[PDB]
């Protein structure tokens, strides 16, 4: 039931063949877990998104970065094409409309919405009117919005995850703020909560913390070291992949099913060890009642000695059979009254 | 603020001197952290509380144990004593009713309830007597007598705090159930609730969980090994102690404020960045209407100009002054 998602964003570095690559390590990454997992994609139809104005620059953050890893429809249906190979539920964030179009044809399953789209009303009329499942995330996005949102995709009968996560790349220990899961998820109920991450320097707890609080969806970036192709500082390789995965596994256990009421019989036999037996002080006879004088209280209890926890200062037993003076009062021997 | 409770026990090994050194190790493990702080001991009147049917004994748990560390009066008092001169709350709990007087005698702060007791009514009819929190730890009780208990103590007016625990000593990671603690936070709505814990072989992680899921008042073992005594396992040595805080505080910054809303400019300022501005697709008189015709969305914005996160089909803009096709649309051009 957790999902998991893979961002490759831009980090297949404008290269198909690298991208292949990286799904297919993340896919070993991930041998011998038992989730859900998602690869997720990045669209900007570069034409119509850069403006002539600013295309060629690099005055300003992200215009050349942009340019640089682009890729075209065919080599974006192939990543796809791998995505579903291994097993990836096909997830992607589209920032046009035409973007939107595109997810279509390329029968991805799932629409993210990144937090700076989040608000981006037009962008959200287009995805609304498309029938698949919604992720949004809510980066300093103000309550009244995601509200209007929240509200606007559930009229109209939509699946819609919503998720923490925080515009600092990277995001200092110090800023994770992961608390805002449970207040999402207090605000929102009936509406999957998730969490998106910028994190990784290799940190692994974020994630049990993330689990703790009742996220069930997980995002983190990804990409794949080599020589001649770097990494950046919120992007996991393969290996702190499996290390992120190992981290929720663990913290899973460590956390059990809250629904269990139901007791271990350690337990019971440990408990019974420490408790307090019921003892008669005095005489006895077979139709006497049980009182404050004649019973007093002492550990430990044998089975099945009436003990401390069922006695109760009102008059509630007499003694079918007579007991002994300080003997232990066995539960067997008494009428109810 | 949160609440660190030292488990104290019978890990004193009935020596008072080591007890005295055990709480002295304990406070420096705790320096620098803006956390409450309490000791916690034991208190059974055992010439009473171990029946002579069992006394001498040690052919079932507990009984030798119990004896072999037993402290007088005077004793405890000292401890007492010690651990309020470090400055930490002193906690107890009692098994038996003549351990509730002694608390009061002693000047005790807080009493603790043991699971095994949970359900002592005896006990806890003698213990509403007193006018003292309570914090009462929850092992397999089922879930009637935790409502019973509970509202017990709440319409007696108590200070009451329920702690998720595990009677296995020492609790496999496997089984510390840790979502017992958010379970109970959503039964007992506007109660406290604490983690009690009998885990580490080391752990770090379960307190950051307890933590994460708003347990308030964390409680463990602690002793001091010394080659004269050694320590069992299901309890922390003081360096060991200091780890687990650290951990505690390391979750808390991690969590930050669930009810703080601000946002930040690096924030704000990021995710403009990656936004759709609106530019003019044709000339644009001075007082005409923006519509879908006349714009596009392409990125990115600059300082200020509008920004499709601001076209809003509830929202008219008429120009105030001309706009050259291929343009900006420069918010302070409009007219809300
Ligand atoms: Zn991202
Ligand atoms: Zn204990």
């Amino acid at each position: 039931k957790p999902l998991f998602i893979f961002e490759m964003a831009n980090n297949h570095m404008g290269n198909v063949e690298h991208g292949v690559a990286l799904i297919r390590a993340i896919r070993e990454s991930c041998q011998g877990f038992d989730f859900d997992f998602g690869f997720k994609l990045q669209y900007r139809n570069l034409d119509t998104f850069i403006h002539s104005s600013f295309k060629g620059r690099d005055d300003v953050k992200y215009v050349k970065r942009f340019e640089e890893t682009r890729l075209q429809p065919e080599q974006m249906q192939k990543l796809v094409a791998e995505m579903k190979a291994n097993g990836f539920k096909a997830i992607c964030t589209p920032f046009d409309e035409e973007s939107v179009d595109l997810i279509e044809a390329h029968g991805i399953e799932i629409i993210k919405i990144a937090s700076c789209s989040f608000t981006d009303w037009p962008l959200l009329e287009r995805i609304a009117r498309s029938d698949k499942p919604v992720v949004a995330s809510t980066a300093g996005a103000r309550r009244e919005d995601i509200d209007k949102v929240v509200s606007f995709m559930l009229h109209r009968g939509k699946d819609l995850t919503i998720m923490h996560c925080v515009a600092e790349y990277p995001t200092p220990d110090d800023h994770l703020h992961l608390a805002r899961i449970k207040t999402l998820r207090q605000q929102y109920a009936g509406v999957r909560i998730g969490y998106s991450t910028h994190e990784d320097p290799d940190l692994m707890e974020p994630i049990m913390l993330a689990v703790a609080q009742g996220a069930t969806v997980f995002e983190k970036h990804v990409g794949l070291p080599t020589d001649q192709y770097g990494i950046n500082n919120y992007s996991a390789n393969p290996e702190q992949v499996r290390r992120w995965l190992a981290a929720a596994a663990r913290a899973l256990a460590m956390l059990g099913d809250g629904e269990d009421d139901a007791v271990s019989e350690t337990e019971q036999a440990s408990l019974r060890s420490l408790r307090r037996g019921v003892f008669a002080t005095r005489p006895v006879a077979a139709g006497e009642a049980l009182t404050a004088d004649n019973v007093s209280f002492a550990f430990p209890p044998v089975e099945g000695q009436l003990t401390a926890n069922e006695w109760s200062k009102y008059v509630r037993y007499t003694a079918k059979t007579p007991i002994a003076a300080d003997a232990p009062v066995m539960a067997a021997d008494l009428e109810p009254v």
